[PDB]
């Protein structure tokens, strides 16, 4: 939690529980990327909100809609387990052949 | 952290540290709202990524770009302390009169 910002047991439960980030290392051979989070319609496709990216050893909080996702990037996001499943299919596995 | 998803000390540091959410209760008299996160250009304006909203007692993870912000809503977001300051100015205080 952030020092000198309000604290409570209830807030901590949320921060630690339903808001705990998920993470997925994008495959090195994912070919449909090199495009912005905005262009990729991530929330529409998966339900996820991306909160951070690690790109070539650099961790970026709040990448925003104009950041690009490249193969190999490590994506951090909020959601639930079903969002995770959709993120796995969208970034790595790919429906169809 | 999420059970059966990968864990490490380094990941925990990130989750607990730079990714810890901030939160701000939107003022009840903020008059420029009732508009979607997308329309409000939140990242452009503030640098923030909204991860959750509490609206009239209901907490919503990953509200996404099509959710509306209304006066009184509780917004949760990632960023840094400067993002917090910009969020405070954008949602509540308002530059100018």
């Amino acid at each position: 939690a952030h020092h000198h910002h309000h604290h409570s047991a209830a807030l901590e439960v949320l921060f630690q529980g339903p808001l705990a980030p998920y993470e997925i290392i994008v495959s090195e051979d994912s070919e449909h990327l090199g495009k912005s989070i905005g262009e990729l319609n991530v929330w529409h496709q998966t339900g996820a909100t991306i909160v951070a990216i690690e790109h070539e050893g650099k961790f970026i909080v709040s990448p925003g809609p104009f950041s690009v996702i490249e193969q190999g990037d490590h994506i951090f996001f909020v959601g639930d387990e079903d969002v995770y499943a959709r993120m796995k299919t969208y970034f790595n596995l790919r429906m169809g052949l």
